[PDB]
């Protein structure tokens, strides 16, 4: 199995979604951004697979689960079983990371990208090991109710380039952004 991975989208205030949603209008070229870089895979004969919480399954939209091209893991301690589209469920990040490593996945996945929510991505950066964050910086404070762990800057170095990935202001909706990638080893 290869890299692990996190991508998210940021407001200036942190947040994330409100109710359940993005709390800024769709941004056709940021998604596609998020579907590239989660479904493109370097090895042969291998998907990335994506983790994620059970809400943020939930707000997906329905014809977009699963997200194509990619194993598809909530994580859920209520679920028996994985919703309707999903490939699998796990009860903690661990246990979800261990399974990747079973003969059923362990020569199917190559990159592991977590995209949600808060409570996950904060377990996975708080985890030692090799790890990147790829964080787009919407750079406006939007009303949120749901917000991004504190990235600590100690330990994660925010990279001065990064193979494809756009280095200047992008602008969709009238709204700025701009991306990032970080990696901590620890
Ligand atoms: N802007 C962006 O880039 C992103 C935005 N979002 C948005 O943010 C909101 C984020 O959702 P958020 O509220 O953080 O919820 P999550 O997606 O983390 O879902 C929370 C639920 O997922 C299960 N869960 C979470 N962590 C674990 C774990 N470690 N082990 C087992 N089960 C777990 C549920 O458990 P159980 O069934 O056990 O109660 C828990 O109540 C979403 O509604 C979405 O719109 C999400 C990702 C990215
Ligand atoms: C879980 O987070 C997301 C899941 C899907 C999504 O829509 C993208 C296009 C439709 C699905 C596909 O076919 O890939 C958007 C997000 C949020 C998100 C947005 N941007 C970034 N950089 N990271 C995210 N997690």
């Amino acid at each position: 199995v290869g890299s692990l991975n996190c991508i998210v989208a940021v407001s200036q205030n942190m947040g994330i979604g409100k109710n359940g949603d993005l709390p800024w209008p769709p941004l056709r070229n940021e998604f596609r951004y998020f579907s590239r870089m989660t479904t493109t895979s370097s090895v042969e004969g291998k998907q990335n697979l994506v983790i994620m919480g059970k809400k943020t399954w939930f707000s997906i939209p329905e014809k977009s689960r699963p997200l194509k091209g990619r194993i598809n893991l909530v994580l859920s301690r209520e679920l028996k079983e994985p919703p309707q589209g999903a490939h699998f469920l796990s009860r903690s990040l661990d246990d979800a990371l261990k399974l990747t490593e079973q003969p059923e996945l362990a020569n199917k996945v190559d990159m592991v990208w977590i995209v949600g929510g808060s409570s996950v991505y904060k377990e996975a950066m708080n985890h030692p090991g090799h790890l990147k964050l790829f964080v787009t910086r919407i750079m406006q404070d939007f009303e949120s109710d749901t917000f991004f762990p504190e990235i600590d800057l100690e330990k994660y170095k925010l990279l001065p380039e990064y193979p494809g990935v756009l280095s200047d202001v992008q602008e969709e909706k009238g709204i700025k952004y701009k991306f990032e990638v970080y990696e901590k080893n620890d």
